[PDB]
């Protein structure tokens, strides 16, 4: 077709425009985000049941709720979570690309027939249902730097006057307060209370009806009488909406006008809704609110707005409430967005450089600048198309590609510059056989790049998504430009086409070349081994190169994680914090912008126990050498806070993906498969962990991730003994109830806000085992009775987190491979050793090990048909079943060399060197289909040299190679490979092509004109 | 019996969580005297009403 095209060069650039609009709409449109969504999506489902307990709640709702979840469609596998404050998360992740918000549905829609079920207690808490993400795009913070607002307080104003502005902004796709919104608290105590005769539930039964919301008809309305005038609307009792109101409620009068407010029995306050979790920034109190995408919305937008919203409104209310962002992807994003770019760019001044060098011109160098410009807006086109986006992954996707159009740019128009030079015509003659004689060769190309490329986005679930991204990226450049070198290219050098330390130290050092390469091709399989070693080296680099998915990267952030023992207390975690905190605020003063630390956040469990805190450190400038980076930063502290008493604290940076699966490591779960009680299965894990540990050689860290039975303090009322004083059930337990565990009466309204009113005994009754001693219950007769006459005690022992894999019984257990072995025989001891537990305990695999399982190992399966696609393919370019052969042996040599990311530097596997990998594996098949394309060719039409052919092959050809070969490592070199920081990946992607790129061309030279002769003489032979 | 009380007590909030939803142009709700709300949502014209 170009022969047509360089006739009309005119119209050819009208093909070149479009695209180029498009391209650019097409990057307006285009969404922008860290990452896509490569998580399967799953759905969690969360509950409450003031004062519990893992029984009483896995016994009352974990169950029940999940025998139900039966109906739903797409469902892998659900898990559940019953620990011991009431909180129930009930998870269900479902199958790769299900559509999220139809199984959010069902799911919950599902719960709406288990509801009849749930006790009365929950069901006013409200389960409710949503899409499982938990770290994202941004978190603003609200402290108050001068100690005037609590906690709640603070909480309350982000509530009350900023969530939902900012919750209805372009982007905030979903926000969630840190902290909770007032709540009428009521806080009772047994002796002000008994000294009336009065119980809790007396106070309860009270605050119900003093503070309620009637009805009352209007006045006409339904139907009225003849000639009416007057139609109101009547408005009787309506809820209280204050301390105040409320301090006021008749609870007891006696014979004395005597008049017994619920005032005197406890003490009313604003507060908190749940007290326990206590957020403070920089030691100071704090209050923030997360804010999740938007889907579809831009990273960078979004945050840009969410700023201005908070501006705008932050002048406003008394004490200084400063908003403070101690987390925001974004900066991050940008800079990726900045770089890359650059690599882009500069990739293209490389062009001119390069190229210049070698073609005496500068019209010349003015086209790969016209062309790669206009391949990749366009390929921003073909994303939009198949409605991807602008994200980390997707970029990558375009530098890892820079390499493949920007050659295939110069391959043309250096074509053209021979022809009209070896004895050449003019610009146009010279084009039409030019761009003619690689004409069929840059399709053909084509669709073997389509291989070798489009088998990836065929992979697993979580992975394979990013694989994906990388995919549709290459291959719709890759394929995008080819089409620009049939069209705007060959129009584009013809039309517009016409040191002594080169040219002069070239022409010469070519004909070296070819003369050294000629001969040294008699005993043809000279190098045919050498070359066998090559491969034979490869098979040896392959295995012992480590794996891993992405490399981890310093963020704005990282955490460190306290844990103190059994039984602990906020109180003795806090100081743990404060510490924490300083040990890093002071210690590290230089990075440490700030750190959010909140307790009753474990990650394995809540609780007055365990916290986590979240440290911001400064911008990645004002941290310059390593040592100022968090891979080394986190060192230090790790250590740093060893030598800390009783109190486990950890410290690590988080993973490329937050949302997304972790280490190459494993996740287990032991299942109850059958009666076997909590004990049973705790004898049963206990077998097989230590079954473990006893097997450092399949390496391990083989760990409970769940919680270890504490002891328990057991009340246990005596049904008899109540029965004979005038003494119900009931009424004991709500008192012993609400009294130790609160419970939540009604609603009341508070600066035109709903909101909750909780009532429970003050703190200073509620703390240890005797104070039970002061609750009293009124019976039958009018005595109120103390516990002890209906009651008795015993400590024990009970689990504080039940949990329990698809609708049972069950424990969760995590751990490693080994520092030699690959995770999946990691996994298989493990499975033998699960081969011998008692009968009953059954055991299945879940989260990253159900991928890893299920799928896994494709990667030979899939390739297989692409290294025959590309036989095929290749095949038909040429015209024998054998040839081709000649153009695969190239694969091996640009592996090597790109697997000294093993010897040379300190890397893994990881994704980006196999994406990497693959784009390197073009280059070089590219170059092979070329050399092996004038190899015949002119050995076909000119009936030239069975092995003459071969030499002047090669010789018209070391320019193109040299050429592109040169503005690709150098473009490839700069901060990509040596790198500071928002990088990770940069290091990742360049060290895998700049080796093996080396080799793929320095080693090619000889070997591909070799094959070439190895063959053609192997077939019709004498 | 409940001037306001409605809208805030269930008006608000039904619109507090209204928020997330794709192709939503804008939200307008009435909160009426007899008890009686109505929140209304529409979306970018093409969008898909189920």
């Amino acid at each position: 077709m170009p022969n047509f095209f360089i006739d009309r060069p005119i119209f050819a650039w009208v093909i070149a425009i479009i695209i180029m609009l498009a391209g650019g709409l097409a990057i307006l449109k285009l969404p922008v985000a860290q990452y896509p969504t490569i998580a399967p999506p799953a759905v969690t489902i969360s509950a409450s049941y003031p004062g519990a307990d893992a029984k009483t709640v896995q016994d009352t709702v974990t169950q029940v709720i999940e025998q139900n979840m039966n109906g739903i469609d797409n469902l892998m596998y659900m898990s559940s979570n019953s620990d011991s404050t009431g909180t129930v998360q009930i998870t269900l992740t479902f199958e790769s690309g299900t559509d999220a918000d139809i199984a959010q549905v069902q799911v919950q829609n599902k719960l709406q027939l288990a509801m009849p079920l749930l006790p009365q207690e929950v069901q006013q808490q409200g389960v409710s249902v949503e899409k499982s993400s938990s770290s994202f795009l941004m978190v603003v913070g609200v402290i108050n730097t001068d100690g005037t607002m609590t906690q709640e307080d603070i909480s309350d104003y982000v509530a009350a006057n900023m969530k939902d502005a900012i919750s209805r902004t372009s982007g905030v796709g979903d926000v969630q307060l840190f902290g909770s919104q007032y709540a009428m608290r009521i806080w009772m105590n047994p002796n002000e209370l008994n000294k009336f005769q009065l119980t809790p539930v007396d106070v309860i039964t009270a605050i119900k009806a003093q503070n309620a919301q009637v009805a009352a008809g209007q006045l006409g309305g339904t139907p009225p009488v003849k000639g009416q005038q007057l139609n109101a609307s009547i408005i009787a009792q309506t809820r209280l909406t204050s301390t105040e109101e409320f301090g006021k409620i008749l609870l007891k009068v006696n014979q004395d006008g005597s008049r017994v407010l619920l005032r005197d029995v406890a003490k009313i306050e604003l507060g908190g809704e749940n007290y326990d979790i206590i957020a403070e920034f920089n030691g100071q109190p704090a209050s923030g609110l997360g804010i999740k995408l938007a889907t579809g919305a831009n990273a960078l937008d979004t945050a840009a707005a969410i700023r201005a919203e908070l501006a705008k409104m932050e002048p406003f209310f008394p004490s200084g409430l400063k908003i403070v962002y101690p987390y925001d992807t974004t900066p991050f994003v940008k800079i990726s967005i900045h770089e890359v770019v650059k690599t882009l760019v500069e990739a293209i001044i490389l062009v001119f450089l390069v190229m210049y060098l070698f073609l005496q011109n500068f019209r010349a160098t003015l086209i790969p600048t016209i062309a790669v410009p206009v391949v990749l807006l366009g390929t921003f086109a073909v994303l939009a198309a198949f409605g991807f986006s602008i994200n980390t992954l997707t970029m990558f996707g375009m530098v890892l590609a820079i390499g493949l159009l920007v050659d295939d740019a110069i391959v043309v128009v250096e074509n053209v510059e021979r022809v009209m030079a070896e004895e050449g015509l003019p610009p146009k003659e010279a084009t039409r056989k030019s761009m003619g004689q690689i004409q069929g060769a840059l399709v053909g190309i084509a669709m073997v790049l389509s291989a070798v490329f489009v088998p990836m986005a065929f992979f697993g679930g979580s992975t394979g998504a990013i694989y994906r991204q990388f995919s549709i990226t290459i291959v719709s450049a890759m394929a995008l430009s080819v089409l620009v070198a049939l069209i705007l290219t060959p129009a584009l050098c013809a039309t517009m086409l016409k040191f002594g330390w080169f040219n002069r130290m070239f022409e010469k050092s070519t004909h070296h070349y070819t003369d050294s390469v000629g001969g040294i091709l008699r005993s043809t399989g000279r190098y045919l081994v050498l070359y066998l070693i090559i491969v034979v080296g490869m098979a040896y680099l392959f295995v012992r190169l480590p794996s891993s998915f992405l490399p981890d990267e310093d963020q704005g952030v990282f955490m460190t994680m306290v844990q103190l023992p059994a039984g602990a207390t906020q109180e003795r975690t806090q100081k743990v914090l404060n510490e924490v905190t300083h040990y890093y605020l002071t210690k590290e003063k230089n990075n440490v912008e700030s750190v959010f630390a909140v307790n009753g956040f474990g990650f394995a469990g809540r609780g007055q126990n365990t916290g986590i805190a979240f440290v911001s450190l400064k911008d990645w400038a004002d941290r310059p050498g390593e040592e100022n980076k968090v891979e080394a930063i986190t060192m230090r502290a790790t250590r740093a806070f060893s030598q800390i008493k009783d109190a486990m604290v950890f410290a690590f940076n988080l993973p490329a993906i937050v949302e997304l699966g972790t280490a190459t490591g494993f996740d287990f779960e032991l299942i109850d498969q059958a009666g076997l009680g909590h004990e049973k299965l705790t004898q049963a894990r206990n077998q097989l962990l230590a079954e473990a540990a006893k097997h450092p050689d399949m390496l391990t860290s083989v760990r409970p991730n769940g919680l270890e039975d504490t002891p328990q303090f057991k009340i246990d009322i005596d049904q008899e003994k109540a029965q004979a004083l005038g003494v119900s059930i009931n009424d004991i337990n709500t008192t012993l109830g609400a009294a130790w565990g609160g419970s939540y009466v009604n609603d009341f309204i508070d600066r035109g806000r709903v909101k909750k009113v909780y009532v429970m005994s003050e703190a200073k009754y509620r703390m240890l085992p005797d104070d039970i001693g002061d609750w009293y219950v009124r019976a039958a007769d009018g005595q109120m009775v103390p516990f002890s006459a209906f009651s008795s005690s015993r400590w024990e022992y009970g689990s504080p987190r039940l949990e329990r894999y698809n609708g049972l019984p069950s424990m969760e257990i995590l751990g490693q491979a080994a520092p030699g072995k690959s995770t999946g025989e990691a996994m298989e001891l493990m499975e033998q050793l699960a081969s011998k537990l008692p009968t009953g305990v059954g055991y299945d695999w879940t989260g990253m090990s159900y991928q890893e399982r299920l799928s896994g190992n494709q990667a030979p399966s899939l390739y297989a048909i692409s290294l025959i696609v590309v036989f095929l393919c290749l095949a038909a370019l040429y015209e024998s079943w054998s040839i081709p052969f000649s153009v695969m042996l190239v694969v091996p040599l640009g592996v090597i060399g790109a697997l000294l990311a093993a010897t040379f530097r300190g890397l893994t596997n990881d994704v980006y060197f196999q994406v990497g990998l693959l784009t390197t594996i073009g280059l070089s098949a590219k170059n092979a289909i070329l050399i092996v394309e004038f190899a015949k060719d002119l050995m076909d039409k000119e009936g030239k040299g069975l092995i003459e052919a071969t030499l002047d092959a090669v010789r018209m050809r070391l320019r193109p190679i040299l050429m592109t070969s040169l503005a690709f490592i150098l473009g490839v070199m700069p901060l990509v490979i040596s790198t500071g920081a928002g990088s990770g990946a940069q290091n990742a992607v360049g060290t895998g092509v700049m080796g093996g790129m080396v080799t793929a061309t320095v080693l090619a030279i000889f070997f591909v004109p070799v094959f070439f002769v190895v063959v053609r003489r192997r077939f019709s032979r004498k």
